[PDB]
């Protein structure tokens, strides 16, 4: 009986590494994140994901593939986040730091889970195995999960 707002999250996943972005400023700074943000009026979810990737990382790609959907709920916030998660298939430039985000590559045996949002530990492994998923996580603040669900699915 809550409303949701649409967000995207994009993982540039290559065979041996993944690109993540360090939030540099404001509340939440200091954590490594996928690239993403609010979907804007009119644009498709995929086009919103492509735009956020360009804005936050500098990479321009023609196409993404959707791998999952995750709902976030925060204690004290009545609006849910409806997060559509995408991976890149191919990229063709270099990442660039903004004043808001610093991109960095991590080898896939060095995924920095302790410095990522806590839910990422649950769904990232499915993403790495090329599986699709649906998830829901309820947070007290930034660090504490009170309830969550995660299910591999055949169709997002
Ligand atoms: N639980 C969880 N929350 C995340 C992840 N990544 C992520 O940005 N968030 C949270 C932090 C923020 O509350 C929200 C992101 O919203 P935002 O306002 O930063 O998005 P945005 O950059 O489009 O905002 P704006 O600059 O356009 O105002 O989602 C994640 O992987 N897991």
């Amino acid at each position: 009986m809550k409303a949701s707002r649409l967000y995207t999250l994009v993982l540039v996943l290559q065979p041996q590494r993944v690109l993540l972005g360090m939030k540099k400023r404001g509340f939440g700074a200091g954590r490594w994140n996928g690239f993403g943000g609010k979907v804007q009026e009119g644009e498709t979810i995929e086009d919103g994901a492509r735009r956020e990737l360009q804005e936050e990382s500098g990479l321009t790609v023609d196409a993404l593939h959707k791998v999952g959907q995750i709902v976030f709920e925060f204690v004290g916030e009545p609006e849910l986040m409806d997060v559509h998660v995408f991976c890149t298939d191919s990229i063709q430039g270099t990442p660039v730091e903004s004043d808001e985000m610093r991109p960095c590559w991590f080898q896939l045996d060095q995924i920095p889970f302790k410095d990522m949002w806590p839910d990422n530990s649950y769904w990232f492994p499915l993403l790495l195995q090329k599986k699709k998923f649906h998830g829901y996580f309820k947070f007290q603040g930034q660090d504490t999960i009170l309830d969550y669900t995660l299910r591999e699915v055949d169709t997002v």
